[PDB]
């Protein structure tokens, strides 16, 4: 538009629910309802209690998860593009961008705990979707592993920001994308965590 004064502004990630691993049964959560995101959007301030590693995210738009490695919680582009999050102070800038990665993070919020990232060299692993269910995934690549059991896209649609972990809970991963035939996702496609180390 060429009217500057009435240009609108993205509103800022939201964290909506979690993804529960701190027991014996992973489950999802829900922490804040569709109308009180819209406003937390808009206004960037949220002061809902964070817990957990693995947060459930949402723009105006989309829905997808962010993943707490290092201090850092992070996402994927395609999900957040280069905006905010809503935090209780204020939106947030993004500490890290990188559109080639398909990868953003922001500083962690207050409350969450973070998964330290797999030194193991172990190709076992386990991918963890926004229904809480744990999908293990035989390494297959650098960025690359299958499913033992494929699914339909349906299924992973909305965990690009979910964590690969290794049988001893550290994270592997970030879920990007998934490689698809004819609508059964046989494999997925991740950001390596030493690729995320390597950006920060
Ligand atoms: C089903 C769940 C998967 C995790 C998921 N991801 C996607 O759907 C991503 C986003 C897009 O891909 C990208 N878009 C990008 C956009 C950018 O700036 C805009 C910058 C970099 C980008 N880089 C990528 C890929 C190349 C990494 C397309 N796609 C795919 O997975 C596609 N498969 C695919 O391309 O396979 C390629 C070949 C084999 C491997 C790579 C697919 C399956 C045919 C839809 C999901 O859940 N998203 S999501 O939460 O629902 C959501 C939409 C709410 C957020
Ligand atoms: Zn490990």
């Amino acid at each position: 538009g060429s009217h500057m004064a009435s240009m609108k502004k993205k509103g800022s990630v939201v964290i909506v629910g979690r993804i529960n691993l701190s027991g014996d049964t992973a489950y999802a959560q829900q922490t804040r309802g569709e109308e009180g995101c819209q406003e937390t959007s808009q206004t960037g301030r949220d002061k809902n209690q964070v817990e957990g590693e693995v947060q459930i995210v949402s723009t105006a738009t989309q829905t997808f998860l962010a993943t707490s490695i290092n201090g850092v919680l992070w996402t994927v582009y395609h999900g957040a593009g280069t905006r905010t999050i809503a935090s209780p102070k204020g939106p947030v800038t993004q500490m890290y961008t990188n559109v080639d990665k398909d990868l953003v993070g922001w500083q962690a919020p207050q409350g969450s705990r973070s998964l330290t990232p797999c030194t193991c060299g172990s190709s076992d692993l386990y991918l963890v979707t926004r229904h809480a269910d744990v999908i293990p995934v035989r390494r297959r690549g650098d960025s690359r592993g299958s499913l033992l059991s494929p699914r339909p896209i349906s299924y992973l649609k909305g965990s690009s920001g979910g964590p690969l972990l290794c049988p001893a809970g550290h994270a592997v991963g970030i879920f990007r994308a998934a490689v698809c035939t004819r609508g059964v996702a046989k494999a997925v496609d991740f950001i390596p965590v030493e690729s995320l180390e390597t950006t920060m």
